[PDB]
């Protein structure tokens, strides 16, 4: 599926907290804790539920856990879009 950016982590956490504005926090939001600029987890919980469903992306569950600001969503998302889903690997030690 296609990547994901910033504007999008942010309109999907804006729409799950309520606000009015895709970036209410101005900008200067995107390597700041979660915590940081106003979000507990609840919200993100279901903004990251979209997203993993919307995007299709599940590199790891834990993505979630350390994923403190919204480059870390994103970049775990853009990092499945980009991997073209997993193939469990290819060792070499055949012919």
């Amino acid at each position: 599926m296609t990547l994901l950016t910033l504007s999008d982590l942010l309109t999907l956490l804006r729409e799950c907290a309520g606000e009015e504005e895709s970036i209410d926090l101005g900008g200067d939001v995107e390597d700041v804790a979660f915590d940081a600029l106003g979000y507990d987890s609840l919200a993100l919980l279901n903004t990251v539920g979209r997203i993993e469903r919307d995007y299709g992306v599940q590199l790891g569950d834990d993505a979630v856990e350390k994923a403190t600001t919204p480059r870390a969503l994103i970049e775990m998302t853009n990092a499945s879009l980009t991997g073209a889903s997993p193939s469990a690997g290819g060792a070499a030690r055949d012919k």
